[PDB]
């Protein structure tokens, strides 16, 4: 039988937190196999935009997943718990992995993926959930577990985890905190008996992992939270977003109005028009783009008056979502298999390049995707 792939996600884990003595795990993971210094995240730097470029190889540009929280004329809201908007097609771009994966009539099985509730292109993965926080880790992990031992020809070539935790930890005290650090244990621990029982299994040798992070994470100190009023009065535009990248849209007569006061630079922000954003971000075109989007400067964060007032006062937190060329936002890429090199480190590179790769070791063609090919060839223990 052809190897399977385990594509893990830590959400928020940075680059750096690889180097800290507090991965034993995932540190053994790349003693065995190859990891890249660091993976550059894809604008904006959110949790369903990069999640969704690692499985398509598109920018969130293209994919149409732009933000964690949208709004589109025709198909309405979305944000993370809107799940009749998550389980809807039509906000899904292009194809990710495990469509790619059943169209070929192997199966994939999906703990957590962003897009994996939906019937993209009219395919769902063969194994999947609805998004619940607060599953344990031990019951994700076993499901996991399951599914690789799974045999036949009801084999999973593709078993997708997500890990919420250390993204969660890093919001409430930020980055450097030892409540951060204790949850990277945790998620490294939970990878220790994922691995572990693999190998009781037999499904260790057998199958590929790919280990990344959606983005990193930056340091946010206490009473950095201004609102987004602050930028714009509502008369003017409306805040369609809030956090760190904070869109905009004009009020139907203040068009002209609305450029002036927000367009340039600030103490703790800068706002561009939406088709003059900087052209290193690769974002700006996609319709559901608000027509003025403002980037925070790293550690502040904007957000909306009623959610000015219930931020815990006091207490250093964090944020990511900033300039995804910052090195406070470097996402981590590592991977070991059959399939794989032993030993490697590779350069820093592009999070659109993951998808080539996947695709080679998932035996599916590469649909059209904003990635080259080139850069993760060397992770392969082939040409
Ligand atoms: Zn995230
Ligand atoms: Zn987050």
């Amino acid at each position: 039988t052809p190897h399977a792939l385990l594509l893990i996600s830590i959400d928020g884990l940075r680059a750096d937190m690889l180097d800290r003595g507090i991965t034993p795990n995932l540190s053994h993971l790349a003693r065995e196999g190859v990891r890249a210094r660091w993976m550059a995240p894809s604008y904006p730097s959110l949790a369903f935009p990069n999640h969704y470029t690692l499985v398509t190889g598109l920018r969130p540009d293209h994919h149409g997943i732009v933000h964690n929280s949208m709004r589109d004329p025709t198909l309405g809201g979305f944000w993370l718990s809107k799940s009749e908007a998550v389980g809807d097609a039509r906000w899904w771009g292009g194809e990710p992995v495990w469509v790619g994966v059943e169209n070929t009539g192997q199966h994939a099985a999906t703990w957590s993926w962003p897009g994996s509730e939906a019937a993209i292109k009219g395919v769902r993965p063969s194994q999947w959930r609805h998004y619940q926080k607060g599953v344990r880790l031990d019951t994700r992990v076993d499901a996991v577990r399951g599914w690789l031992a799974t045999d036949g020809a009801q084999r999973n070539r593709l078993v997708t985890l997500y890990f919420e935790h250390v993204d969660e930890a890093g919001h409430d005290h930020g980055p450097e905190s030892r409540q951060y650090a204790d949850a990277v244990r945790a998620v490294d621990a939970a990878i220790g008996r994922l691995l572990a029982g693999m190998q009781r299994d037999g499904t260790r040798a057998r199958t590929n992992i790919i280990v990344v992070s959606d983005h990193g994470m930056a340091e946010v100190a206490p009473g950095h939270a201004i609102s987004v009023e602050d930028i714009a009065p509502p008369q003017i535009a409306t805040a369609i977003t809030d956090g760190q990248v904070i869109g905009f849209e004009p009020l139907p007569g203040q068009q002209a109005a609305a450029e002036a006061s927000v367009l340039g630079a600030h103490d703790h922000y800068d706002c561009w028009r939406k088709a003059e954003l900087p052209a290193r971000w690769q974002y700006g075109s996609h319709p559901r783009i608000p027509s003025l989007v403002c980037q925070m400067h790293e550690g502040w964060d904007a957000l909306f008056p009623d959610k000015l007032a219930k931020r815990a006062q006091r207490g250093t937190r964090g944020s990511h979502g900033y300039d995804p060329a910052l090195p406070s936002m470097r996402a981590v890429f590592l991977a070991q298999g059959p399939d794989l090199a032993q030993g490697k480190t590779l350069p820093g590179f592009d999070n659109v390049d993951v998808y080539a790769l996947m695709s080679r070791l998932l035996g599916i063609p590469a649909a059209p995707n904003d990635g080259n090919p080139a850069t993760l060839l060397p992770a392969l223990r082939m040409p």
